RNA sequence: AGACACACAAAAACAAGA
């Protein structure tokens, strides 16, 4: 009896082979600061490297975290990784480059535009504010990158310059994060990997990184914290899903999950950085799964209510957040009626259960009417 | 059966790699005194040395508490600790600088600055006072500041310049503190591991970096010791938290601080410093968390009702407070039905709950207002 | 012959006392 329904799944197990062969550039420049210094004013006026702009940005990258420094950079873990992926490394002696025109080897639009020419730090970490929010797309991603501005100027940790926040800037800055990998990489990986010794940069580089953790999979987080459990007997199955309308599209689930398993430390960044298997997480390939984990997760969070859906899924979404508050309540009851002792504390354990049932109802329906709010004056653009 | 929600964990356990590679240089000067003077003077005038601070602050950590010894100094656990974190420690032999400008190596802002031009032991001394509030902001930093400047005029340990209280000043020095990761690092390194001979100014810098124990780490300490309790039993979980609502917030939470506890001894400092997975113990990442376990300790601790919350978790954190007074009076009745032998003790042992609950009450009441008051002001501003 | 659908969507520094 051989197995049938692996002819479902042999398209998504690559069996780990190598594809990718980048001509990736590095620069050995006495003018390290120099030609960095030129970089940020080149990328402040909106330049497009194009094929430069991976060696721009890994040179300002090995400027900032080594210092100019050749050897650790090409046997970290950075580069061993990027061995495994298929990215070359190979060195250019440009010692006596001055102007940055020098350094780089279809150019005539660039030269053209070239021809009207800790501050690194400054540059890496705006950059990194566009992570948490990257894949929502341009619009919440430059809000966000205002948001984090704002606070961290209130913590008193950075003082970005002022024209760094025109709206232009911002959308060249998303433009070359979404279009550049190595620069997302680089940023994720310096913010997983570092233990201690953060300065305020690379304070700022790991909070956006801890901040983009599992951005764009909360389908994810969804299924796996309201709808799978380990009790003492393992996994669970949420009674709300043991239909097996949803019951196939869990083991779908599961087996796009185990798949995106063997990206290793990097999983949770698997839509920021396009890994493989991403594509398989989809929420189109899991209509009812996505519905119904958004409705629990929405019943339980009473922030996630203002996360933005397809109108496809608006009407199971509140069915799923109706039936999980029920059996929620249902589930306390049964607590306090069967873990505690005498009366007095299944009032006062029940009263405070209410107060809280409340407080959360007001901060969803709140928070629903400010993304009606937010749905409304984006339609009236 | 493989374990599917460690997909959720990967992510927050890099198997303690190397990544940092910062040129921390190193300064052997016969005028070591004088040098010493020289910073202190360009700090004064508020200069940022940028690159040159780390050099330059080490040089009054080295000066302060070796007497310009660099062969111990080297071998200190803390340079040890530092190799382990990948920070490489190089020595200059600037023996004939007498001007600041000598020993420096984008410099022109700095140098344009510096044409305008035991004090160690109170300079480090006045930094190290802005360790207990360092991540509150700069409004209380400089508030608790003040307050210990006069506390310790008080106490006649040590009568700092006038000048220095200015407010620019300690402006300057929260800056350059929040900056400056090195500052940070030994100022608690010798704070903790400081056993007996201490002067005055080491006694300031152990009593400041007591006082910064868990800054910024509250719920840290509220969930340890209002939520998670040890009996004879083992750890047991508070009633009030039983609901599957916070306790798969609690696991996480355990996750979060397991993965802290490999950072060791520096683990109540990780928000002072920045360490790795601080970003893991978030109010935002614990909402209901960490307004249970607030509530519930402002409902222990009087004087914890004067913390600041976010608008979105006032409500929940004064129902955990109302339901956490009345278990307590519940438990006390408990209490004192079950361990006392006749009615005398209890009717005196219960007289004096009833004014210790009425004391706490009044002071709570005060606090809160004086939270409301300040909040008043704040707005007003 | 084949016939559909399938980017993402929220929140997320700290807050007292000593």
């Amino acid at each position: 009896g051989m197995d049938l329904h692996s002819l479902l799944e042999l398209g998504t197990k690559p069996t780990a082979p190598h594809v990718r062969n980048k001509k990736v550039i590095l620069f050995d420049t006495n003018h390290q600061v120099s030609i960095c210094n030129q970089i940020i004013d080149a990328i402040n006026s909106g330049i497009d490297l194009g094929d430069l702009l991976e060696g721009g940005l890994l040179t300002l990258c090995v400027e900032h975290y080594y210092n100019s420094d050749k050897d650790k950079f090409n046997t970290s873990p950075i580069a061993k990784y990027l061995r495994d992926a298929g990215y070359e490394f190979d060195v250019i002696k440009n010692a006596d480059a001055t102007r940055f025109l020098d350094v780089i080897p279809h150019y005539s639009p660039l030269i053209l535009a070239l021809k009207t020419l800790g501050r690194i730090g400054l540059f890496l970490s705006f950059c990194s504010l566009f992570l948490p929010k990257l894949v929502v797309g341009d619009r919440a991603s430059i809000e966000k990158a205002l948001r984090q501005v704002t606070v961290h100027q209130e913590q008193g940790i950075v003082t970005y310059p002022n024209h760094w926040l025109t709206t232009g800037h911002m959308k060249v800055i998303f433009g070359i994060l979404r279009s550049s990998f190595i620069l997302k990489f680089v940023l994720i990986h310096q913010g997983v990997n570092l233990v201690t010794g953060h300065d305020a940069y690379d304070s700022i580089i790991s909070n956006s990184v801890g901040q983009t953790r599992f951005s764009g999979l909360l389908i994810v987080k969804t299924v796996l914290e309201f709808i799978l459990q380990k009790t003492d007997s393992g996994v669970t199955l949420h009674p709300l899903v043991r239909t097996s309308k949803v019951k196939n599209e869990v083991a779908s689930f599961k087996q796009a999950l185990s798949n995106l398993a063997r990206h290793g430390e990097y999983a949770p960044f698997a839509r920021v950085l396009n890994l493989s298997g991403i594509n398989n997480l989809e929420h189109g390939l899991y209509p009812q799964l996505s519905a119904i984990a958004l409705g629990v997760a929405t019943a339980h969070g009473s922030t996630l209510a203002g996360v933005n859906v397809g109108e496809q899924y608006q009407q199971l979404r509140e069915a799923a957040h109706d039936a999980e508050v029920k059996l929620q309540r249902r589930h306390e009851h049964q607590e306090i009626q069967a873990i505690a002792e005498d009366d007095e504390e299944r009032k006062i354990l029940e009263q405070f259960h209410l107060q809280k049932t409340e407080i959360t109802h007001s901060q969803t329906l709140a928070v629903l009417s400010q993304k009606r709010e937010k749905l409304a004056r984006l339609a009236a653009e």
